[PDB]
């Protein structure tokens, strides 16, 4: 149907905008601490601690399959990156501190993304 196409175009354009959002958030992680999944070879107990691991590569795979239906879904996955780290790692670690800086800087980007998603529909 033509309606299904229109809906698919909307999803494509959201995907476009989320790709730009993802690039901007990942720039706020210049150390690449959040770039890839935590390695279960190197942290074998991880899944005992963290039930829903997340990282920027995994988000990018989901994004490119148009797997985010709305901005809330995408933000859920970004918040997992931050929140997982802030639980597993102590306050006095470079990992925790990187997550705080990513959360603070990413807030700015996400605030305007929400306005754009609402504005363009």
């Amino acid at each position: 149907s033509m309606e299904q196409v229109a809906m698919e175009l909307r999803l494509t354009e959201l995907t476009r905008l989320l790709r730009s959002v993802l690039d901007q958030l990942q720039d706020k992680d210049p150390a690449r601490i959040f770039a890839q999944p935590v390695s279960l070879k190197e942290v074998p107990d991880y899944l005992d601690h963290i039930k829903h691991p997340m990282d920027f590569a995994t988000m990018r795979k989901r994004l490119e399959a148009q797997g985010y239906k709305n901005l809330h879904e995408f933000e859920e996955d970004f918040d997992l990156i931050i929140d997982n780290c802030m639980k597993y790692n102590a306050r006095d670690t470079v990992f925790y501190r990187a997550a705080v800086r990513l959360r603070d800087q990413g807030g700015v980007v996400l605030r305007q993304a929400r306005r754009e998603v609402d504005s363009i529909g």
